[PDB]
């Protein structure tokens, strides 16, 4: 069987086609065209785009296929280190950070970081009831505050006081300035052109900004012997169960650094298309906010009654089928092998999930894929395997998940209680692309039902 391919442009092959703001939305575009395979060449490079979960399925086997590190993350590793989300699964500190990681990250742990995550979902619901009449809210910039605000708190009891703020901590401009700079890179057709000479100057001294305050934080931590509920508490105590080895301290650094980096843009992203979706939808919000008035009854919510907001987890993952905020992973062959009994791979070659084409998959979700039908999730568990993989795959599936999820739960939660929200321009849906997707320019009004904290 011959394998679907846009058109090429000469020596620069298909190229061209991603020389744009959108290329995710681009590429769904061609899935849409071609079905769901294709193949796609750049000068010295190749790669195959899954867009049916028949092939993702097979793709998700961890005895055929393991993660690859794409351009993208080959550029964010020059901040992000060899934390978990830009290892190779066989470089040892992988394995390491995650037997150690994983127990911080469970369910049960989240009962340790819900008053933290409070702290900051409060500090959004009285930022926004203090509000004037004539005022809006800019949502996924209010959202952004809050993930980094958490993820700060949460990861390494710092808090960025972001809602005290016009201008960013100093921090978070060099985070966003050095994913920017790894996000343009990607679309540098001459990166040694002089006039990216600051542009290099830029990165190096925003990655040190970063290095200095986390390697700070970890410095100050075992200098005070201070015991936090973050999540750096836990990896300088941890042992991984293997060697009985503790991280390094500069492997911590890298891990929080990733968590903020990737888990910040990530979870805002959901929290804006969540909200977006709900004022788009009436009568779904009516039922979201039905249930978070029954359920949280309380001056703020407990970690129980999160777990409670059962529709409003089915909004959040209905978000995710349509948007899944981090679009697309990259996996290899790890040896030579055939893909769905039709198309030959060699050991190496690279494949890539086109997320929100898979969730779009009319096989399995029938007709309608482009509504919003939070109640497609009603029974979890009778979606089938490898349908619904917003959180990736196997043991280089998202570690966060259960953050992500309790946090968006709780906010959106906590939003629904406490406001009556009007889309008073009638936005149109604009996605922005980075390593992540957003409504770019997405507002709203809220208009507080008065019930105290
Ligand atoms: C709704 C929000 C989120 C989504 C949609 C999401 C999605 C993903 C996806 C798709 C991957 C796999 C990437 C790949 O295969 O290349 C991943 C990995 C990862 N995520 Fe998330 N993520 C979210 C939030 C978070 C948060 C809040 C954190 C941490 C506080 C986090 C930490 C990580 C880490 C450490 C990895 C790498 C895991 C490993 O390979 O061992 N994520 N995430």
């Amino acid at each position: 069987k011959e394998m679907p391919q846009p058109k090429t442009f000469g020596e620069l092959k298909n190229l061209p086609l991603l020389n744009t703001d959108k290329p995710v939305q681009a590429l769904m575009k061609i899935a849409d065209e071609l079905g769901e395979i294709f193949k796609f060449e750049a000068p010295g490079r190749v790669t195959r785009y899954l867009s049916s979960q028949r092939l993702i399925k097979e793709a998700c086997d961890e005895s055929r296929f393991d993660k690859n590190l794409s351009q993208a993350l080959k550029f964010v590793r020059d901040f992000a280190g060899d934390g978990l989300f830009t290892s190779w699964t066989h470089e040892k500190n992988w394995k390491k950070a995650h037997n150690i990681l994983l127990p911080s990250f469970s369910q049960q742990a989240m009962k340790g970081y819900h008053a933290m995550m409070v702290d900051i979902a409060v500090q959004l619901v009285q930022k926004w009831e203090r509000l004037n009449a004539d005022e809006h809210i800019e949502v996924p910039e209010d959202m952004t505050r809050l993930t980094l605000d958490t993820i700060g708190l949460c990861g390494f009891n710092y808090r960025f006081n972001s809602f005290y703020r016009d201008q960013p901590h100093p921090f978070i401009t060099s985070m966003v300035r050095a994913l920017d700079e790894a996000m343009n890179k990607l679309q540098r057709a001459n990166p040694d052109d002089p006039a990216y000479d600051e542009n290099k100057r830029q990165f190096q001294e925003d990655i040190k900004v970063m290095n200095d305050l986390v390697d700070k934080i970890i410095a100050d931590r075992k200098a005070s012997g201070e015991q936090s509920d973050d999540l750096l508490t836990h990896m300088l105590n941890g042992k991984d169960p293997e060697t009985g080895e503790p991280l390094d301290d500069e492997n911590i650094r890298y891990q929080i650094i990733t968590f903020l980096i990737h888990g910040h843009e990530t979870t805002s992203g959901l929290l804006s298309f969540a909200l977006y979706f709900l004022v788009k939808n009436p009568h779904v919000l009516q039922k979201a906010a039905e249930e978070a008035a029954r359920v949280l009854v309380d001056p703020v919510p407990s970690y129980k009654q999160v777990k409670q907001l059962k529709y409003v987890g089915m909004v959040l993952n209905e978000a995710l089928r349509l948007w899944p905020t981090a679009p697309a992973f990259s996996l290899y062959a790890k040896e030579d092998t055939v893909l769905g009994g039709e198309y030959p791979l060699e050991k190496g070659d690279e494949l890539m999930v086109l997320i929100p084409q898979l969730h779009r998959d009319k096989t399995i979700w029938g007709d309608d894929v482009e509504e919003f039908r939070p109640e497609r999730f009603e029974n979890p568990s009778a979606i089938p395997q490898h349908a619904f993989k917003p959180f990736g795959n196997g043991q280089r599936a998202c570690i966060g998940q259960q953050f992500a999820l309790h946090e968006a739960t709780l906010v959106l939660g906590m939003m629904l209680k406490h406001f009556d929200f009007e889309d008073h321009t009638n936005y149109e849906l604009d996605i922005k692309e980075t390593l992540t997707l957003k409504p770019e320019g997405f507002v709203v009004k809220a208009k507080s039902k008065k019930i105290p904290l």
